[PDB]
């Protein structure tokens, strides 16, 4: 009777990790913290936050962050709590529990995360928040929900050989509908073009603005690799229905550039390497209690033009972009995925 | 307007550490742990308890421990939560918080305290409790208070040069007056004999059973030198009132042994010497939600007297005796030393 509420619905909290592994982030993560900080602050005026950090950097989130955050420290090896986290279901006896998929590093033996696996059952420990345990492979960026019946996913990811080969696509599916408590599994064929590490999340391609609607990761030009399979997610959503047999509103938010990572911010990691296409989409964005907080990448034109669509796109939310996004792109992320929202009850 | 109840008032939970260091607990604090297990299970029993470990320590903690204690990680350097967690305070707007006294190992300059310092904090932090700092040097097992404006301390502790050298003893009594809303302060000279590393806290030595009575350790030798400070205290609670003008009822508690670290012992510790005595005494108890959980030491005459004792001097409370207490104290402490309440508001 547990279902995964839409990113939408009322938030008792926002849990964020805190980065700083220097064979990751640039120049021992100052950058990166410095943006941490300002999501995190910035998702505190609408909704509580918890940060959690690491003892030997948990002084320094505390200097950095407002008073009103709350700092934990909780060890991980890295710092993506919407696939490190929980997810959280509700049951409107327990009324919330959190879902403890398995990890294993984006499909990574094919290289430590014996750390990062324990994040989700240390998180529900802290608020003593009941645990399903799964033993199939899941993170949060690769599933998303509209809290009606519906999720969306892609084939990319879920059904990569270095997720869970010893199940089928229906095996699958089955799992999702059972723990999200979805009725209706909408199969993207792939995610973002780039998007190698997490071989293509949907948090990086589409998500719902409400129910019967999404935003689609977008490009104008068809020479571009994203052009045919933003393409064929429109299609998709085009042919289909929802759980609930409506049909889909298809809203385009185009992505920025190209972006490419330089020369300087290559070398500043202790692999990441010069001329890295970066994985980079506005869709990669929180929902908070009443705000969307949406990524910024110093592209102006692409920049301006997601503020003026999300902010049309919700109109009863204020949009709020943030600064320095590219930093957190560079190792391999957004705003979405430094996330992990904790429903209401 | 804040003020420090009395232990016995109601708490909302207990704050234990978890003991992992080598050089203070013998063969890499296996047996503490299962002690520190005991400890937390019983106290659970009476109200909800947190143990707090390192990330090296969680997933050992998290599986000793039963699944309706809390386990969070809070780094530190030992494991003695008297001492280093805060010492709360409620306003029956905000109606708790936590003094943050300043830690300085126990005088330890005359060697690293730097995570045990943190820990107030954090523990505050986990809890969104308000956080009142003090610079004064304070560990919370060097007072008691009885929740109604009478505090007992040691000159032995609070006077030592180690301790607070810029304040005169009537400057740390305002202090103490001010941050535990007492309004008079008893002086025992001296805490228990052989209390060398915490210079005679008085939670080795005396506590309030209630307002107007006190337990007291005691030994009849009068050959032992325990005798000429646990006589100098009865003489002194017999000669004064408390801060609401009652006399003292005194109840002695006869000390154990004494015991003395073996051979065996000492040579698990990676300093700690063979032949040393042991502070150990029945006082260092803690009370829980209804329970008296009270030391037992393997010294079998002793440790029945003291169920004996303190099942009769608390009538109401369930006294349970944690066996293998002897390992808390090979390490300088007890029961009442590895606790921290928090009261209920
Ligand atoms: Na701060
Ligand atoms: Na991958
Ligand atoms: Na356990
Ligand atoms: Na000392």
């Amino acid at each position: 009777g547990f279902h995964m509420p839409a990113e939408w619905e009322p938030h008792s909290q926002c849990w964020i990790g805190w980065p700083e592994r220097a064979d990751n982030w640039r120049d021992g993560a100052v950058h990166a913290q410095l943006v941490f900080t300002r999501v995190a602050a910035a998702i505190s005026r609408f909704e509580k936050v918890t940060v959690c950090a690491s003892s030997a950097q948990w002084e320094n989130a505390r200097n950095q962050l407002p008073d009103h955050v709350r700092v934990v420290e909780i060890s991980s090896n890295d710092s993506w709590f919407r696939d490190i986290g929980p997810t959280f279901v509700v049951r409107r006896e327990h009324r919330i529990a959190g879902i403890d998929w398995t990890f294993n590093s984006w499909g990574g033996l094919e290289c430590d995360w014996s750390l990062d696996s324990l994040v989700k059952k240390k998180i529900l420990d802290v608020e003593r928040i009941p645990r399903f345990s799964h033993s199939m492979v899941l993170e949060g960026g690769s599933i998303h929900v509209d809290g009606e019946g519906t999720c969306i996913t892609t084939e990319e990811c879920l059904l990569n050989k270095n997720r869970n080969p010893h199940l089928s696509k229906s095996q699958i599916e089955d799992e999702l509908k059972a723990y999200l408590g979805v009725r209706k599994v909408i199969w993207l064929p792939r995610g973002l073009y780039g998007d190698d590490d997490t071989n293509g999340h949907v948090d990086n391609m589409c998500c719902f603005v409400r129910p019967g609607a999404v935003l689609l990761s977008w490009t104008d030009d068809k020479t571009d690799p994203q052009y045919e399979r933003s393409e064929e997610a429109y299609s998709l959503f085009s042919s289909v229905t929802d759980a609930n047999g409506r049909k889909f509103e298809v809203i385009k938010l185009h992505v920025p550039g190209p972006l490419y990572m330089t020369e300087k911010e290559a070398a500043g990691v202790f692999p990441r390497l010069p001329g890295t296409r970066l994985a980079a989409s506005y869709v990669n964005f929180y929902i908070a209690n009443g705000a969307i907080i949406a990524p910024q990448f110093g592209d102006k034109k692409w920049d301006d033009e997601a503020i003026r669509v999300l902010s049309k796109t919700f109109p009863h939310h204020e949009v709020v972009g943030i600064e320095g996004s590219r930093e957190i792109v560079l190792s391999g992320g957004n705003i979405h995925c430094i996330t992990q929202q904790q429903p209401a009850i």
